[PDB]
């Protein structure tokens, strides 16, 4: 029992973190096999960030201008290429700690763990979600660029995020491991405002199932609703629309608790309309949406 | 910017996790040097837990009855001893992944990361605090016993907790690495109720400083208070008394923000008396108390 915002164990990713320096800019890189991935803005000065032409800036860089350091040993750069907003630095040594891996591009609502790093050294690990506006609410300081987001399936690390940018509003923007930004963000120090941060409805429902499983049942009411009726209320509260696919995904949690998904929807509808009235659910005074249905099942079953 | 419930990177502790089986009971162990630490209740059957005489139960166990498995290889047990509520199993192989370590007994209010494990395999990592009633609000399922709590200082892991028990109320009880329980709990399946879960005042204040640093300033008011006046209100809200030592510990955060500690206390007093009024602080609708002043400085400075 108990339910916590749990991140995957980070060891497999810690063994991949390197420091990349280009000139006077230092950030983090991910060393998988004989390639080091990092944000392409490692080639920029603070003045370059205002209006960078990466292709032109990159012409002035050779293999030897990219200093890659693993722990306290220097890696030899034998190649470099820009792919979208990431640089891939070919090194002469395959990472001996390379775990089994995949590069995945996640959808909004999906959760992942972040291993925040500074100077190629891991400082902490936390869980977050890809917001419906394609930002992430992370914890990143200057030097954290190149920190990655990932999920683990037994022994395979699926890398889904690389940190690049912090918007003026304190939210974060980054890419998948192919260098494509999530959302409309661009790696430039220009005014970029985030869209509406809607609540991930399917995740809130999953977390209400986790609460029932852990004994917090006060919010269960005598009502039911329909997808159309629930969504009318969800729209009004800036909640993402719930679809039959989301209902299907909540099937296993519905079976575990014996509470039909549309009954849980009616409970959520009353929670939105009436508020919490000073009460808490799983130690929270707000409805949590950064636990997917898969995270609830994994945490409540013990997948290792 | 951004502030998350961040755990330490777990790799150094993942390399220590082993599975310990005694008869038909299987739990987790911590392998440091040539010793494996685990809850002494590994020798109990479910019926034994009701009224176990550990010294007597242990007489019926020899070195070969303790099966220690690291990854998928069996370790040879050449000795065993009970120290308080933990068993120390001497094995013939020193853990090659043993990090630099210490065994520390933490005080209530102190935070640590937990690497939840099942069958010696890490499933997740989260941050929690030693509650003032000596329980921890963790996330532990059956088989999670032997999972450890720790803090890291650069490359030294300070192990402070080993998970043993779940109270009927869903809160958790465990020991330091010398086998002494935190609080009055005993490793027996008997009625043990927790005391008052007071709020860690110094941690709430630290988190209010983290909020100011991250831009959430709405709750800053025009008032100040005294330690005596603040504590009168803190007692009424089941908040731990604030002392001059806590004020001293908040000194660095007070300097960073320019907000005197007693002014932050007055802000907290108004928050307790008036509530949040539907507003949030660092994405929370309640006052968070599982971030120490040291965790705030570390997260807001980037200690690796
Ligand atoms: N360092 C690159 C930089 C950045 O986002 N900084 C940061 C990113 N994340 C946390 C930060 C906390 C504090 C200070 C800066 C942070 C600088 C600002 O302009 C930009 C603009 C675009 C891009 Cl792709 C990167 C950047
Ligand atoms: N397995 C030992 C056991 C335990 O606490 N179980 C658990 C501990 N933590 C999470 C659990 C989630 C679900 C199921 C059991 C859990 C069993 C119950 O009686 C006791 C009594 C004392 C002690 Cl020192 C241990 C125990």
């Amino acid at each position: 029992s108990g339910f916590r915002k749990m991140a995957f164990p980070s060891g497999k990713v810690e063994g991949c973190m390197v420091q990349v320096t280009c000139g006077t800019t230092t950030l983090n890189g991910l060393w998988l096999d004989d390639v080091v991935y990092c944000p392409r803005h490692v080639i920029c000065t603070s003045e370059d960030m205002l209006n960078p032409n990466y292709e032109d800036l990159l012409i002035r860089k050779s293999n030897h201008n990219f200093l890659v350091q693993a722990g306290n040993v220097q890696l030899r750069v034998i190649g470099h290429s820009m792919q979208n907003c990431v640089l891939k630095l070919k090194v002469d040594t395959a990472n001996p700690k390379t775990p089994k891996y995949k590069f995945v591009r996640i959808q909004p609502g999906q959760t992942f763990s972040v291993l925040a790093c500074y100077n190629g050294s891991p400082s902490g690990v936390y869980q977050c979600a890809m917001r419906p506006n394609f930002t992430i609410k992370g914890s990143f300081l200057n030097g954290s660029c190149g920190s990655v987001g990932f999920n683990i399936d037994y022994d395979c690390v699926s890398f889904c995020y690389m940190h690049h940018m912090e918007l003026p509003t304190g939210v974060h923007a980054g890419t998948d491991l192919e260098g494509n930004f999530y959302g409309p963000f661009v790696d430039r120090q220009t005014a970029q405002a985030a869209g509406t941060d809607t609540t991930i409805t399917v995740n809130v429902l999953a977390w209400l199932y986790a609460a029932v499983i852990n004994g917090d049942r006060w919010f269960l009411n005598r009502f039911t609703t329909t997808l159309n009726d629930f969504n009318l209320v969800a729209m009004k509260y800036n909640y993402e629309p719930l679809t039959q696919d989301h209902v299907d995904i909540l099937g296993p949690l519905s079976a575990q608790t014996g509470i039909a998904v549309l009954d849980m929807c009616a409970s959520l509808k009353e929670l939105l309309q009436n508020g919490m009235n000073g009460r808490t659910i799983l130690g929270s005074a707000l409805l949590e949406d950064e636990f997917t249905p898969f995270d609830v099942v994994r945490q409540c079953s013990g997948v290792t």
